[PDB]
C-alpha cells in the first residue's frame, strides 16, 4: 500500500504538494491519492488529493548529449519519477503542510469514498462512470433531480466526443440503479429524447449484439474482474418501456410513419388544427431567433383569437370552423372546402388556416382588415407575420391536420407522459429545421404546462443535443424561452434537462449556468480557456484536447475538481446493424 | 508558549513577513499570530497578523531521488517549517519591519481581541462563530443593524455550502446573546423568513434531536472545554416565539380555510390576501414578476393601480370584496349566473378571475372595444392585451391567495402580518406555491413591512432572511420585487430593515444590493467565481483554500477587521427536518 513519499525538494503546502513515486509503482495523471501525516501533537491528519501533474527527469545529468551514455549506465544518474497532488479534502480541517517523507497511497476503499465526498451523497449516489481501475464514480442524484442541484450539461467536439452516448448511459444509470426510489425515501422517472442523428436513437429497444464482444475486449485489456456494467452494479439490458413516434409520411386519409429501416413498433404522431389553436401552439411556428422583427404583439393577438375561436367550437371534428370567411376575390377556391351544416367553413389544412389569417388581417374590409384581429398593427408587420407563415406552411402542413377524424386524432397525439411509458423517442430527422423547432417547442411546452398544473409528480428528463441551435447565446425565440423556463424553474417543477453542445460559449448563459452537473468530452483547443470552461483547471486543458472517445471529465458540486471517467458500451442498439433476430 | 521566530531568509516588511515554526508547534493556515519587536530606543511595537501561506521543505537534500534514503536517516537533511504572516494590525502603528529572531506567538485572549479589532466593538461585539478550533469570533452588531453598517450577504455553492444554517445561527446569536440590549444602551428583534425548501424551516420551534450527539462528537474530537453553544455564550435551545404561515389548500370554491402544510399540521396558520386589501394596498405591480425580459407596462400598471386604489377608498362597506356598479355583459363571455349583486345594483367581485374579467371589460370591451377612456389612457391596444394576458396567465396560481369571499373577521385573522405583537420569528411557507405566486407573496410582504416602517418609523429591527437572491434581484433585470429589495438595501439601515441574503454567486446579483452589505460571508466557492470581481475582498491566498472548504466552514468578512476570518459554528439547536424533531 505504498505509492510514494512526500517530497521535500518542492514546497509542501496544504493545498498543493509533490511526492516521489516509489519504484515499481505507476502514477497516472488523474489518480486519486491519500496521504496521512502526524501533527507535532501526535494527532493524525489525512489529505485527500488528485494528481494534476506527473513528470520524469534525470537528476544528475550535466548535459542532454550524455543521455545515450546515461541510459546505458556508463554515466552516473538517477531517473526521478514525481507527481503533484491537488488537495480536495482534509478529514480534520487543519491547513498545515504534510511532512516530507510521509507515505502516499492510492485511495481504494473508504479512502476513495472520502475523496469523492460520497459521505455527502449518502443514499443519493449512483454510478456516473468508471474510475481508472474499475472503481465506480458516485454521482449525487440530489443535484440532478432538483432537490439541491439543477440539470446536466455535456460539452465536447461533436463527432469525436461521445456526448449522446454518455447521456443515454446516465439515463440507464438513473433508471436501473434504484437511486430514484432511494432519494424518494413520484419515485419514478420518465425521459423524452429526440432522434435527429439518423436512426441511431430508434433501436434502443433491442439488445446490442456487439456489446458483449466489444466489452470483453476492453475487459481483457484493462484486466477488469467482471463486465464493466457488473462493476457499476447495473444490468446490461435495453430500455424497458419505449415509445417511438415518427412524422406521418406524405391527399390520403390513411396514415403510416416516415421511417424506413425500422418499420415495426413505430407510431405516427400528428397535431390537429383544433389542438393547434386550443393549446396556443402558434408562437412555436416562429423559430427564427437569430435576428428578426418584433412580432410578439401580432403573435399574441392572433394566438388569443385562435384560442377563443377554438373554445367556441362546439363540433366534434378536428378542424376549425369559422363563419366570417367570404371570398369576394380570394385566390382560394370554394371547392375542396369542408363547409359546416351551418354555412361555416371548416378548416382542414394548415394552408387554409393561413389563408383565413391572411383574409382577416389583409383582405377583410377592402384591405384594412378586421379591427378585432388587427389591433392597430402596421400593414408591414402584418404582412411579415403572414409571409413567414406562408414560408413554413409546406413543411409544417403534414404535421398539422384538420381533416383527420376524432378517433385518429386521440390515437396519434404525441404524449411524452403516456402511462406505462418510460422513454419517449420522437423521430424528427426527416423534418426540416422549421418542423424540428416546431415539434420540439410544442412538446417541451406541453410538458412544462402539465407540470405547472398538476405538480412535480414524476421527474421528467429531457435529452437534447445541439443546444446552441435551440438556445443561441444572443438570439431570442419561443423555443429558447421554454428552455429558459425549464432551466430556471425545472428543479422545483420536476423537469430536468440533459443538454449537450459542442461549446458552452455558444449557448444562452442562463441555460448553462443552471446545470449542476457539467461533463466535458474532448474539448477544442481554443474553447478550453474560454470563460465558460473555468471549472476545468489549467492542468486539465492540454489533456482535454486529446481525450479519447468514451472518456469524459465530470464535475459536480460535492467534489471540487473534475474527475476523469469511462463508461461501458451501450447495452442497447444504436444502429440498425446491431439487432439480432 | 512561543510558536516561532521571524525569519531572515525571506524579507521582513511591516505588512508581510515570514517566521520559522519552532519544533513541537503546529501552525495552521488561518491562524492568528502576534509578534513584538523593539525599536532602537527600546519602545515596543506589536504586529497582529494572520497566516496566509505555510510550507515545509527539505533544506539540505541535493537530489530529489535521495528522498527515500534521506527519510531513512542515511543522508543528512532537516525539515523546514515556515509560515507567512499577513499583518492586519500594528498596535503602535509604527510601520517598521519586525526584526528577524523576534518571537511569534498565537494570539492570546487580549491579543486576540486586538487582532480582531474587538476594542472597536466596545459592547456591540456578539458571537459570530468559533475560530481556529478555539475562541468565539466577535461580530460588530453596529454594522448589521445599520448604526454604522448595512446588511449581511452570504455566498457559496448551494447544496454544499451551509448558507441557510449560518443565517439561522446568526439570528440565534443576535436574539440570544443580548447584543440587542447592549447596542441599545426601540431595541428589539424581529425576523421574517420564507420556507422555499420542502418544509425544512417549518420546525424551528422544535429542539434538534441529534444536535447533542453531533455537538458531543465534535467536543470529543477537538477536546473543547465545553459545548460550542456554551463556548459562544448562547443557549442551546430553538426560536422561542414562532409564527408559521401557509397558503390555503382547496382554495377554489371552498369557504373553509385549511393550510397546505403536510408534514406539520399543528401550530400552522393559513394566510390569505383580500381583494379590497389587494386594491387598497396597491398589490397589482407585484403580480408582474417576470423582469427577465419585459414590455413597458409601467404606465398601464400604474394607471390601473391608482384606479383600483380609488375604487377601494370609495367602498362604503366593511366587506372584503370590491363593489363595482359600471360592469355590464352585453356580449362579453362572462356568465353572471354565479355572481354576487349589491343592494344598489353593484357587482361585488369575490374572486381573482372576476377582478381580471372586470379589468378586461373596462380595458377591452367597455365601448365597442375602445374601452373606458379614463381606464385606458391612450395606451396601444397591444399593450393593453399584454397586461390583460399576463393576468389571465397567472390567474389560476394567485386565485387561491387572493380571496374576496371571506368575511371581515375571517380575513383579519388570516392576513399575514410579520410585525404581529408577541411574535419574534415569522416563517411563511412558499414551497407549495408556483414561482409566480412565490414572487408575488415575497414582494407584497416585503413592501408592506417596508411601507409600514416608513410611516411609523424604526421601532423594531426586522431581519429579512432570503435565499436565492439571484432569482429575486437579478443583475440586469428590472422588476418590482427587485425594487423593494433595492429600497431595503439602500434605505433599510436608517429604516431598521436588515437583509440577511444568500446567493450562490454575487456575480448573478444586482450590484447595488451586494454592494450595500457590510458583512460578507463565503462558504465553499466555485472554482471560477473566486477570480471574479465580486469576490475581490478575498485575497488571492484564500482562493485555492476556498475551493475545498467543508460544509459548516465559512469565511466572514466585516469592516472592522481587514482580512476575512475562517470560522465554524455549532450544529442547529433547532429542527431542520421532520426526523430531527425531539418529543
Amino acid at each position: 500500500d505504498a505509492i510514494g513519499m512526500v517530497l521535500g525538494t518542492e514546497d509542501v503546502t496544504p493545498t498543493v504538494f509533490w511526492f516521489a513515486v516509489s519504484h515499481g509503482a505507476s502514477v497516472g495523471l488523474d489518480d486519486l491519492v491519500v496521504v496521512e501525516t502526524r501533527k507535532p501533537d501526535g494527532t493524525p491528519v489525512r489529505f485527500y488529493g488528485l494528481v494534476d501533474n506527473v513528470r520524469k527527469r534525470h537528476e544528475g545529468v550535466t548535459f542532454e548529449s550524455d543521455v545515450e551514455d546515461v541510459v546505458a549506465g556508463l554515466l552516473p544518474a538517477s531517473v526521478s519519477y514525481a507527481a503533484r497532488v491537488l488537495v480536495t479534502r482534509v478529514d480534520p480541517e487543519n491547513f498545515i503542510p504534510p511532512q516530507p517523507g510521509d507515505h502516499v497511497r492510492h485511495a481504494a476503499g473508504r479512502e476513495l469514498a472520502m475523496a469523492l465526498s460520497a459521505d455527502k451523497m449518502e443514499e443519493a449516489a449512483f454510478p456516473g462512470g468508471l474510475l481508472a481501475d474499475g472503481q465506480p464514480l458516485p454521482l449525487n442524484f440530489r443535484f440532478i433531480n432538483g432537490e439541491s442541484g439543477g440539470h446536466i450539461n455535456i460539452s465536447g467536439i461533436s463527432g469525436v466526443a461521445t456526448k449522446t452516448s454518455y447521456a443515454l448511459f446516465l439515463l440507464h444509470s438513473i433508471f436501473r440503479s434504484g437511486v430514484m426510489d432511494r432519494t424518494a425515501q413520484t419515485a419514478g422517472g420518465r425521459a423524452l429524447i429526440f432522434n435527429v442523428k439518423g436512426e441511431d436513437l430508434l433501436f434502443l429497444d433491442k439488445p446490442n449484439a456487439r456489446m458483449v464482444e466489444k466489452e470483453d475486449k476492453v475487459v481483457r485489456a484493462k484486466g477488469l474482474s467482471a463486465d464493466r456494467y457488473a462493476l457499476l452494479g447495473l444490468p446490461a439490458e435495453p430500455f424497458r418501456d419505449v415509445q417511438l413516434l415518427a412524422p406521418p409520411r406524405a391527399a390520403g386519409t390513411a396514415i403510416v410513419p416516415q421511417t424506413d429501416q425500422r418499420s415495426e413498433g413505430v407510431t405516427p404522431f400528428v397535431f390537429t388544427i383544433r389542438e393547434f389553436c386550443a393549446r396556443r401552439m402558434l408562437p412555436y411556428v416562429f423559430s427564427d431567433a437569430s435576428a428578426s422583427l418584433n412580432l410578439g404583439f401580432v403573435i399574441g393577438n392572433i394566438e388569443e383569437k385562435l384560442f377563443r375561436l377554438a373554445a367556441a367550437q362546439t363540433g366534434k371534428g378536428t378542424g376549425l370552423i369559422v363563419h366570417d370567411w367570404q371570398f369576394e376575390d380570394s385566390e382560394t377556391p370554394p371547392e375542396n372546402l369542408d363547409f359546416s351544416e351551418l354555412g361555416g367553413v371548416n378548416l382542414q389544412t394548415f394552408e387554409q388556416l393561413i389563408s383565413y389569417l391572411e383574409y382577416k388581417l389583409l383582405e377583410e374590409r377592402e384591405g384594412e382588415g378586421d379591427p378585432k384581429w388587427v389591433l392597430k398593427q402596421s400593414p408591414g408587420t402584418l404582412r411579415a407575420f403572414t409571409r413567414r407563415l406562408r414560408g413554413v406552411q409546406k413543411y409544417l402542413s403534414p404535421l398539422i391536420r384538420g381533416d383527420l377524424t376524432p378517433e385518429q386524432a386521440e390515437g396519434y397525439r404525441p404524449d411524452p407522459l403516456r402511462r406505462g411509458i418510460q422513454l419517449t423517442v420522437v423521430d424528427i430527422h426527416a423534418l426540416s429545421a422549421h418542423a424540428q423547432m416546431f415539434v420540439v417547442g410544442v412538446l417541451l411546452r406541453e410538458v412544462f404546462e402539465y407540470k405547472e398544473r398538476v405538480g412535480r409528480q414524476d421527474t421528467v428528463f429531457v435529452v437534447l443535443d445541439e443546444l446552441n441551435k435551440y438556445a443561441p447565446r444572443e438570439g431570442d425565440s419561443p423555443i429558447k424561452d421554454v428552455l429558459l423556463d425549464i432551466a430556471e424553474r425545472g428543479r422545483s417543477l420536476g423537469i430536468i434537462l440533459i443538454g449537450a453542445q459542442q461549446t458552452a460559449s455558444e449557448v444562452e448563459r442562463r441555460i448553462v449556468s443552471n446545470a449542476a452537473i457539467r461533463v466535458v468530452g474532448r474539448l477544442d483547443l481554443a474553447e478550453a480557456e474560454r470563460p465558460e470552461y473555468r471549472f476545468l483547471p489549467q492542468s486539465f486543458r492540454g489533456r482535454a484536447g486529446i481525450l479519447q472517445p468514451g472518456t469524459m471529465l465530470v464535475s459536480q458540486p460535492d467534489v471540487p475538481n473534475p474527475v476523469l471517467v469511462n463508461y461501458p458500451f451501450p447495452a442497447w442498439a444504436t444502429r440498425r446493424d446491431e439487432v439480432d433476430d
